[PDB]
DNA sequence: AGAGAACAACAACAAG
DNA sequence: CTTGTTGTTGTTCTCTGGTTCACGC
DNA sequence: GCGTGAA
DNA sequence: AGAGAACAACAACAAG
DNA sequence: CTTGTTGTTGTTCTCTGGTTCACGC
DNA sequence: GCGTGAA
């Protein structure tokens, strides 16, 4: 219990012997405060109290080789572990899924990411279920289809009926997911947005555009180094990329016009209105607010859909005092809000809303199709739970909930708040739960692409599909069981 | 000393700890076998040992931040540590130097790569002495030197003309140099031979483009993975790159106009004369021997250069039975061998190959110069000599050993050879290893500049100037006096 | 977001 | 009073949102 | 059969 | 070269 | 005789050779 | 003053 500290001649020693490690194998600093990093030097200790301080090394120690096979074995072993507890969830109507298509950079495999989300003690469950490449397939729906059930197959689950699946609108992975629950990426809908009301606002075309062309030339005349933050390039496929651009000129503008002055270029922004490349950074502003909220998957997010829609169509609030080329955005904005993301919601968005408890809002056209889905849907929780055996119904447990009041405080965390009345709602905060926690887009199988990345990199490019889709999975299972 | 082995039940636990540090951690499977891990989980089994198993760990294990310290610590340590023993090579002639140019892939940053080559016992000392950025300020001559002077200021050397200088014939670079010795890298002299020569037979153009456009038709259809060998692109930039593609479709031709006949793309080949790729992948093949030994740091290369050349020669010598095109490419090779590569030698690339003992060759022209120039540096390795102090003369030394007799075997090795006759030969094989160490090409700063790569990666970013300058010197310093 | 890294800028502390 | 060594705070820089399927006229 | 939409 | 990585293909060995 | 676990051999894939100075007519 | 050579 009561942990000894070692001397500090014999402390000064560890961060020599650390420090020769770092350098010598060329790691990087912070890999002396990895949580299995310390893990495992607990672990060494342990051996020396036993066998004492003269143990061979190189024979206790293990070859990367017979690493990899152990996490190619651990991986086997984990999947069954939680076949189970994962089997569940799905049964209980309780499991969402994300799932989307990436390629590597360097062999060029197309691959699958599938995540996997459901509520469990007061937390949610964030999973990496699996990176399955399609062996240079055609993506068709058909191929995705088949590799999305092979990935369910690791863990006995041949369903998929009763998982919500969250994609973007991918001609192919749209197709794919025709015989089940396909929910629209929120991020996706919501750069479409931006993307075309920017093309229908052509008027806004020459300062964006001379814009980029003043990061196009600190790029080429190596001028970064000047700017305490550097201005960043557009690039489309980046989501609010052009609000980056623009704040980062504006958060540089005093020293952008010095440097550009200084090497006679200053003709290269006088043309530039500074007073309308602050308007679109103050618009955009609030955008990069919902893009961050929506990329949530520790906290729920599907619920906050409908009022960051709602605060979209107040920031492009029409305005007597905008401009003529600003007034034409907030218009192109308010109507592709309506014609791309309003578009394509479901009484998903609308049903998640409701279980906001500040409840006051949708109370005109909505609660009609909200109560008749959230009745069907406590029904099939009842149906699934009866065959688990091997006065205040749900039509009046929806109303009861319909008349409660809570106060937006700061502190509020619905999540908790349905944990702590799991009592008096028994089969609607369990229907709560299972909407509260799908995620509002797809930027789970996105960070699983940025995690896969991580691994195949310059060195380790000769690394097989199956050992990252190994490694990803571990690494996802020692975060969601274990402390 | 017996080193006692653990129990299996304690070993395969010891295969799971390792295990999880790698994939909850993200490292690769190598690092559970750098030499700096090994002796770092010696020591913490040490410390079992003593304190027990009990020990608060967390306190025991530095910092990211105080190690990124240490090594700075440590780096302003073994400086001095060997500021003496680097300062005494540098005395006695016996050093030499090579310098270049190198811009990193983030930041932009311009850098001074530096590093030092002299012989200690029977081997090769391969130092890595300063990577130290410019700051921005252009390549000109004088910021290099200026740069140069501070990198050998670390160790107090203030003198620098003693070290014999090898770069490439960078225009800034070279002026640099102009009041010190300066050798002709014969990499950048024969990848100019080759440039030059190809640019100078224009009949193989056709054969050379159709090969590029079929490895950029694999790359833009992603069909490389069908080859168990990929094609590689050419880039000009790269030594023999010529050469590295048309073997990469050689060496995969079979299988190539099987997937363009597929691909109904079968017109893409059906034109290029395989003979003629056969042709010249088997003349440049040489060259790709060539280019491996003089990168060569671990073993004696400057005295290889001249024989080199001589093979270049006898490869392009003339044959009744060459095509027209072929006939054309040697006759503009051994041109550009004479007016680029042999016009920018010097008595250090012909004195190097006096003092490989298989010395019948150069019995003509040179041996003249080569007295009069060996007899001058033994002259001022005495004066230096005497300065240490607060029959068989040189002129005879040097005609006993051109009577010498040895045998071209396959084990030979000339460095070996002078370390067991510096008895019989005292001051003239202490002229010979002087000579011996210096490298024929300035590939050691291009090694550096692939290891400061390795630091500098997409997420070690931040990672500052003089961190890295450490992290590469330290490193190659437990290299060239450690085991 | 939510991952991986490094470090400038301070704040606490010790030695002197 | 100074320096000289450690520890924490907060900013800056990375990456994934991608490159071809499905459909309708 | 070919242009269009969304990645 | 001379660095950093991963793994297919076998070879040795053990358990059964 | 089978499998099932470890260890070694040898191939494949990375990167640096680079992006503007000096000079002469 | 501008094109050329070598990175
Ligand atoms: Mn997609
Ligand atoms: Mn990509
Ligand atoms: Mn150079
Ligand atoms: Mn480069
Ligand atoms: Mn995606
Ligand atoms: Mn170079």
């Amino acid at each position: 219990r009561e942990l000894k500290t070692v001397s500090a001649d014999c402390k000064k020693e560890a961060i020599e012997k650390c420090a020769q490690w770092v350098v010598r194998d060329c790691r990087p600093f912070s890999a002396v405060s990895g949580s299995g990093f310390i893990d495992m030097i607990k672990f060494f200790i342990k051996v020396g109290a036993e066998y004492g301080e003269h143990v061979n090394v190189e024979e206790l120690l293990p070859s990367p080789i017979t690493l990899s096979r152990k996490v190619t074995s651990d991986a086997k072993e984990k999947k069954a572990l939680i076949s189970r507890e994962i089997k569940s969830a799905v049964e209980k109507d309780g499991a969402s899924a994300t799932i989307d298509l990436w390629t590597d950079n360097y062999i060029k495999r197309n691959f699958l990411g599938v995540t996997l989300h459901y509520h469990e003690n007061n937390e949610l469950r964030d999973l990496i279920l699996g990176l399955k490449s399609l062996d240079f397939e055609r993506s068709t729906a058909e191929n995705i289809y088949k590799k999305l059930k092979a990935i369910f197959s690791q863990f006995n689950v041949e369903d998929l009926s009763s998982i919500k699946f969250v994609t973007d609108r991918g001609a192919n992975v749209v197709k794919s997911l025709a015989n089940n629950i396909r929910i629209n990426c929120s991020s996706h809908l919501l750069s479409n947005v931006l993307e075309n009301s920017f093309e229908e606002t052509p008027e806004l075309n020459m300062p964006i555009l001379a814009c980029k062309n003043i990061v196009k030339y600190f790029k080429k005349a190596n001028l970064q180094h000047r700017l305490r933050s550097s201005l960043k390039s557009e690039c489309p496929t980046r989501w609010n990329s052009t609000y980056t651009m623009l704040r980062s000129i504006l958060d540089n503008w005093e020293s952008v016009i010095q440097i550009l002055s200084e090497a006679g270029e200053t003709q290269r922004i006088v043309h530039i209105n500074k007073s309308i490349i602050q308007t679109m950074v103050n618009i955009l502003d609030g955008f990069e607010r919902i893009f961050k909220e929506l990329q949530t998957c520790s906290s729920p997010s599907l619920c906050f859909v409908v009022p960051s829609i709602l605060k979209v169509k107040e920031i492009c609030s029409p305005d007597v005092g905008d401009v003529a080329d600003i007034a034409k955005l907030k218009v192109n904005i308010i109507k592709n809000v309506r014609i791309i993301w309003e578009e394509n919601l479901s009484i998903w968005h609308y049903t998640a809303f409701f279980f906001y408890p500040p409840a006051l809002h949708m109370q005109q056209e909505k609660v009609a199709q909200i109560k008749e889905f959230c009745l069907s849907k406590m029904e099939d929780l009842e149906l699934i739970n009866r065959m688990s055996s091997f006065p205040v119904s749900p039509s009046d447990e929806f109303e009861f909930y319909r008349k409660e009041i809570v106060i937006l405080s700061e502190d509020f965390k619905v999540m908790e708040w349905w944990n702590l009345n799991s009592k008096k709602y028994p089969k609607l905060s369990k229907l709560a739960l299972s909407l509260l926690s799908i995620p509002a887009s797809s930027a789970a199988s996105e960070r699983t692409f940025s995690l896969a990345g991580n691994i195949i990199t310059e060195k380790r490019n000769r690394i097989g599909q199956q050992t990252v889709d190994s490694l990803l999975f571990l690494n996802s299972f020692y975060k969601n069981f274990c402390k």
